[PDB]
């Protein structure tokens, strides 16, 4: 079976819908599966919000250290870092780190509020040439992941292209690019997702997402030991609202598409 056959078979066995885009930066080749179809991003959208703040910081040397007050009323469904800082402050940099490395939903909301709302995140994506990304809601409602709902969606290929631009390319100034990469590499939430399908010693930066409809996502940049980087988006969603999330499917997809590399 070819790689395409392998992916189709994975989806068939999955009980849902799998979206994969891998970009091999060695030769600009791609491994694409439903890559122009829309999926709910869930918390993978946090990369775009953090990057939008990094872009602003290029032209404001005080931005990343700007204090943001954290209140009990800011707490939502999942906020392991922000809850430690109630009655105190976190900087915008600390909010970026918490959003990306712990998937702190309060931190995401502070980034969105700072930027001026979800539509400002969409505008930032558009500024990078991403015609597909849209952010419509704050956390946690951006994770409803209802089949066919266009809110808070993108396609695997659009997200792979933009993640490449953000981390390895044309989107950010060098210090800010490096900061985004540092954040992604230090993610704590991705052990069982793309990372689990790769050689243990490969360096990886990623951002996960999980939502309703068993929606289970991960977006990654991967640095092999002897090869150019790979950029990989694995999105997965299921037909029933209360389906279990399935990080194992993402690991399995990663293993399939990184074979040989
Ligand atoms: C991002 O995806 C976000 N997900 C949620 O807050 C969830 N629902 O909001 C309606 C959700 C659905 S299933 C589940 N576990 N959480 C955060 N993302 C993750 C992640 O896996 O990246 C988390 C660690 C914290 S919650």
């Amino acid at each position: 079976n070819s790689v395409q056959q392998q992916l189709e078979a994975l989806e068939k066995s999955s009980g849902g819908r799998l979206g994969v885009a891998l970009i091999n930066t060695a030769d600009n080749s791609q491994i694409l599966y439903r890559a122009d179809e829309r999926f709910a991003m869930c918390s993978t959208s946090k990369v775009m919000a953090a990057a939008a703040v990094l872009k602003q910081s290029e032209s404001d040397k005080h931005l990343l250290n700007q204090r943001v007050e954290i209140k009990k009323s800011d707490l939502v469904n999942y906020n392991p870092i922000a809850e430690k800082h109630v009655n105190g402050t976190m900087t915008l940099a600390e909010l970026g780190a918490a959003a990306l490395q712990y998937s702190d939903n309060t931190a995401m909301n502070k980034l969105i509020a700072h930027l001026g709302g979800p539509d400002k995140v969409t505008a930032f994506a558009r500024s990078l040439g991403d015609e597909t990304f849209r952010l419509d809601r704050t956390a946690p409602t951006l994770n409803t992941a209802i089949p066919g709902d266009p809110r808070d969606t993108t396609t695997p290929l659009a997200m792979a292209q933009t993640l490449k631009n953000l981390t390895l390319g044309k989107a950010l100034a060098e210090t800010q690019r490096a900061q985004l990469v540092t954040w992604l590499k230090g993610n704590t939430t991705g052990s069982a997702s793309i990372r689990a399908g790769l050689p243990k010693s490969w360096v990886v930066g990623d951002k996960t997402g999980s939502g309703d409809y068993g929606t289970t996502n991960d977006i990654a940049v991967i640095w092999p030991e002897n090869h150019a980087p790979l950029v990989l988006v694995t999105y997965f969603t299921q037909p029933e609202q209360k389906a279990e999330n399935r990080n194992d499917i993402l690991a399995a997809a990663a293993k399939i598409v990184t074979h040989g590399f």
